């Protein structure tokens, strides 16, 4: 059927690895597993569409990080997330779409802008900040939290919506 291959990227420890297995299995990862590179795939609807999303989990740690270029290349749309607690990996986000540009060898990738861990109250990220970026790179952003499941599924299938732009 019809296929969308999703990457998500970020900073070591931002939660990516927590808001796809939300996703994908409906619940929350306490534990702090650093990941190499993972892929998960599920059927789903989406505005009335069956189709088939295939998943690839990324390393945010520079230590485990091998390699990720490669698996990267044929990703169709990225989730490019922070976490709203963690400025530094808001700083981050830049070196990230950076790295999609490299591997696609584009300019014109679909991408949305997640900050996560929105249940969080030590929040150094505000959401103007982030709607600032993501503004200047002409894409969505939304908050989520892989603890409540807020907006978890809007972010994954806001991606799916922009890469039906491209
Ligand atoms: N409160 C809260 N904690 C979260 C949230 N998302 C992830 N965490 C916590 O943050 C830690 C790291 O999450 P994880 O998903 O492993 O992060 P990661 O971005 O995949 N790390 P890595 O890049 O090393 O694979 C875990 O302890 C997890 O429970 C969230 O939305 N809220
Ligand atoms: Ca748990
Ligand atoms: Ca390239
Ligand atoms: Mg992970
Ligand atoms: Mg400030």
């Amino acid at each position: 059927m019809t296929e969308y291959k999703l990457v998500v990227v970020g900073a070591g420890g931002v939660g990516k690895s927590a808001l796809t297995i939300q996703l994908i299995q409906n619940h929350f990862v306490d534990e702090y597993d650093p990941t190499i590179e993972d892929s998960y795939r599920k059927q789903v609807v989406i505005d009335g569409e069956t189709c088939l999303l295939d998943i690839l989990d990324t390393a945010g740690q520079e230590e485990y990080s091998a390699m990720r270029d490669q698996y990267m290349r044929t990703g169709e749309g990225f989730l490019c997330v922070f976490a709203i607690n963690n400025t530094k990996s808001f700083e981050d986000i830049h070196q990230y779409r950076e790295q999609i540009k490299r591997v696609k060898d584009s300019d014109d990738v679909p991408m949305v802008l997640v900050g996560n861990k929105c249940d969080l109250a030590a929040r150094t990220v505000e959401s103007r900040q982030a709607q600032d970026l993501a503004r200047s790179y002409g894409i969505p952003y939304i908050e989520t939290s892989a603890k409540t499941r807020q907006g978890v599924e809007d972010a994954f299938y806001t991606l799916v919506r922009e890469i039906r732009q491209h």
